[PDB]
């Protein structure tokens, strides 16, 4: 089975955490929700408290992963951007030609860690200027953007599209379509 | 501020829990996530573990609520349907002419507790036959259905529509529109 690492920091957008985790699990992907700070519960942006499966340290030992997923939320993304452990994981994933997926403010951690320069990316509209500082990426307004192994998306309301794009990249279009149908998406 | 009670049982659909909680908090609603079983963490349908704000018992004491929200997930809804405490809360809410909102399999707990008979309702397609046993409701295929104080919806992919309908009912159309825009919904 494919494997996904979802890195969960304080201040993460909980919709952008839970929608990808759940949809990837519906696709039969083995997902590890890893707490940036440790195994303790994480207070998300709108105060939902989620208990991670593992600390990031332990989850790293259990790699490699077919995708590393970065939720958004301004403060969650700032915490991801400040983390040396996140830097190391993303560099490794990039070096092994593995998928990296980030949503809303999440892509700004790619900038912080110098990941995927020269890619077309999207972000939340409000995170554009941060992402574009230095002109290291080309901006897109697509709801989901995928430039090779860098997969980005815009906001809570693009989270299902984002998650299904991850499923398609890992498990193919037919599995994505089968996972999509019971969701009652428009 | 308006107040919402979200009742969280083992096996709840975590997307249908988190999307309404987060969107209602964006709308300035004071939301209490109450654990059916107690204050301990809840293992949702796709294994996301959420820590409730309170036990339901304590949250009841802190009522009344402007809305009671029932997430879906087959097993979560079964747990809600089996609960005498849920029965009592829903009967009280109905008696005081307060809104009740339920999504996916969640509406089947209205049937179990004899709430809102004679209403037009929707459910997940797979929960239709359970909901319709006895012909106590009239079925709808609308993505969100609202018949007075009974507000229902279909699935994970209708959760934003459902949550925004709750916000409109409580705080009005303008607040709903202002909350909606930053979400990047299609």
């Amino acid at each position: 089975s494919k494997r996904a690492l979802v890195i969960l920091a304080k201040g993460a957008e909980e919709m952008e955490t839970v929608i990808p985790v759940n949809v990837m699990r519906r696709a039969g992907i083995k997902v590890t929700v890893a707490g940036l700070a440790g195994k303790d519960p994480v207070q998300c942006s709108r105060d939902v408290v989620i208990c991670p499966d593992a600390s990031l340290e332990d989850a790293k030992k259990e790699g490699p992963y077919d995708v590393v997923v970065l939720p958004g939320g301004n403060l969650g993304a700032q915490n991801l951007s400040e983390s040396a452990a996140v830097k190391e994981i993303l560099k490794e994933q990039e070096n092994r030609k593995g998928l990296i997926a980030a949503i809303c403010a999440g892509p700004t951690a790619l900038l912080a860690h110098e990941i995927g320069f020269g890619s077309k990316v999207t972000t939340h509209p409000l995170a554009k200027d941060k992402m574009m500082n230095g002109g290291h990426y080309t901006y897109s307004e697509n709801r989901v953007e995928k430039d090779g192994l860098i997969l980005t998306s815009r906001g809570p309301g693009t989270s299902f599209e984002f998650a299904l794009a991850i499923v398609e990249a890992l498990n193919g279009k037919e599995v994505a379509a089968q996972v999509k149908a019971p969701l009652v998406l428009k």
